[PDB]
């Protein structure tokens, strides 16, 4: 009744003044360790810059032992302000704003870029089975403007995602993310196509060209998941072990991604044939086959560049 | 030359022993700081939990005295909650991924809701000469569809920012992150419209109604980051020499806002009015009718049910 309210009031007051001593500790220790932080962050940029002072001026005074030493020290700076905070990027401000997207423990990153590969292993669920519906079931203009815009909203969040990994730590190549919003401006470009028959002739190619995208990136999660976690088990205690296996998944991986590729190539082409037609009072065709040639060479040279660096290495 | 060189590297390698020093007692204290912060959010949550339980036994008990300790408590727990990582919402997981958004200091808040204030009235900006070109200037399709594509941008990533003010403190209504998906929802249906004559009598009053709430969405700016600064300085040193500025702006503020209510009527009416038309081929106009009357119905009610709190407190 009221008396046992008031006892376990009372008790819950008692762990009130713990709990409340315990945070005022805890705000503290967070504003030492904010101030420790950016210490650690500000001496690591300046010993960074000088770093490189150092190197510009010994690249062009002529030793190797100096530069093998400066080497290391460049790629351990590296892994340290990669657990540090690394700011935002130009994009990361544009959309997400002035927050840190952080991630400071290494098992935080391997639990990001897990998810990140289970999030696109959904999404790649998700478009096959819309990419089916779209090319084989229906033939409508509502569930093909459902399903770029999807793709619209998939390639944007994979962008945000990508960036996220690429703030910490993660060499996510360059080319990737640029292939996100190219892929973005092509949707929206179809999305904003009007009926006809030039969208007609190219609709049922492009939505087996999708369908194969997607189904070309569930070997790709397949790969990338494996890899992660074999990484990961190599990494704390459980070379040539996991280097075979890679091996094996990239060069049955490759085939694929190279008919993707030329199915890209193709799609261009046939686009840029299509804009040369009679009946072709649409620009969506012409300024629709730009990206899938631009996609083609960025993917088909970047996918050429990593297996030259994966050969090399 | 190399003795300069060698003797810089030397200097550099004692920095290096101490700043690696530092990095080692950043980490220490980084792990230390993330075991008691853990500590601390499952010690405040069960708090939470076991003070609900005793609130829902009080609740059918049923001194007084008893429910205002209990409130002042649930609103420092909040307060406090506020000032822990606040994990992700259901759309942040989604988009975001498990990454904290946190924010921890107040001063890091006040910065991020600046900032946001900032971009709003950048891309309003954008939004209002973007929207002049299209009303008044030119009357393409390309132009349009480029309008309704940094509309759509505009509002996914305006749904970010305020799901991310939401995860740490904001009071942000439920009601305007919603309208934000309604909007984009409204601005792709109007992507997949086709030309035509329903879509040239309603594109002009569309586009101005977009103008409209542009110039609203400056003046709402205006009193945001007005009433964001006064809380600012009223907070730490510099309660009524705000309340009278504040109604005085949402007073100048409500009339063009119950018109842009209106306006939103309005549109809905006359997509409801051009659906019966005979010459409407277009889904999109029926499909687009009812965005406009549910935000018209949302807003209106969410404006009014926010003057009645502020006139009530
Ligand atoms: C070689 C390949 C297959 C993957 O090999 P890899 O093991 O990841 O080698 P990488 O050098 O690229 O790895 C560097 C990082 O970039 C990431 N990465 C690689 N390919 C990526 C991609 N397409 N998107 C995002 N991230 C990628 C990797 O996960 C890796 O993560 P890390 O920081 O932990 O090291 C890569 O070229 C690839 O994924 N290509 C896909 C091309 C494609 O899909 N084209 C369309 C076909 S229709
Ligand atoms: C009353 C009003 C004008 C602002 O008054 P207010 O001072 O912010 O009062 P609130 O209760 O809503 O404030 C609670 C929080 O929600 C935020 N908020 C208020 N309106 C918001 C909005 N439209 N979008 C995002 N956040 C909003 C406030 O910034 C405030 O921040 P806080 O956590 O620091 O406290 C608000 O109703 C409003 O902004 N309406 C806009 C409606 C509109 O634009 N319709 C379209 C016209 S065409």
């Amino acid at each position: 009744p009221l008396g046992d309210c008031l006892r376990d009031w009372e008790d819950l007051q008692q762990d009130f003044q713990n709990i409340q001593e315990t945070h005022r500790l805890y705000r503290l220790k967070l504003e030492e360790l904010t101030k420790l932080q950016n210490n650690c962050t500000s001496s690591i940029t300046r010993q960074k810059k000088r770093l490189q002072e150092l190197a510009l001026a010994l690249k062009k005074c002529k030793a190797q032992e100096l530069e093998n030493q400066m080497k290391e020290r460049q790629g351990l700076f590296f892994d340290m302000e990669a657990y540090l905070p690394k700011k935002n990027g130009l994009y990361l401000s544009l959309v997400l704003g002035n927050v840190n997207v952080t991630l400071l423990s290494k098992q935080a990153k391997f639990a990001y870029k897990d998810e990140y590969e289970k999030f696109k292993l959904y999404l790649t669920i998700i478009l096959i089975l819309i990419s089916f519906t779209c090319r084989f079931l229906l033939n409508s203009r509502v569930t093909d403007a459902a399903f770029n815009f999807l793709l619209v909203w998939y390639y944007c969040t994979l962008t945000i995602r990508e960036s996220i990994l690429i703030n910490n730590g993660s060499r996510i190549k360059g080319w990737w993310v640029f292939h996100h919003y190219v892929s973005t401006f092509l949707s929206g470009v179809m999305l904003t196509w009007p009926d006809g028959l030039m969208y007609q002739k190219f609709r049922n190619q492009f939505l087996s060209f999708s369908m194969y995208q997607s189904f070309v990136q569930f070997l790709q999660y397949y790969y990338q998941s494996g890899c992660l976690y074999r990484l990961r088990a190599l990494g704390e205690r459980h070379v040539e072990g996991f280097q075979s296996w890679m091996w094996r998944g990239l060069t049955f991986l490759l085939p694929f991604l190279f008919f993707g590729h030329f199915w890209q190539l193709f799609n261009a082409l046939t686009l840029f044939n299509l804009a040369q037609d009679p009946q072709c009072k649409e620009w969506q065709v012409l300024m629709c086959g730009f990206p899938f040639l631009l996609l083609f060479l960025g993917n088909f040279f970047t996918t050429l560049r990593v297996v030259h660096h994966k050969f090399h290495s």
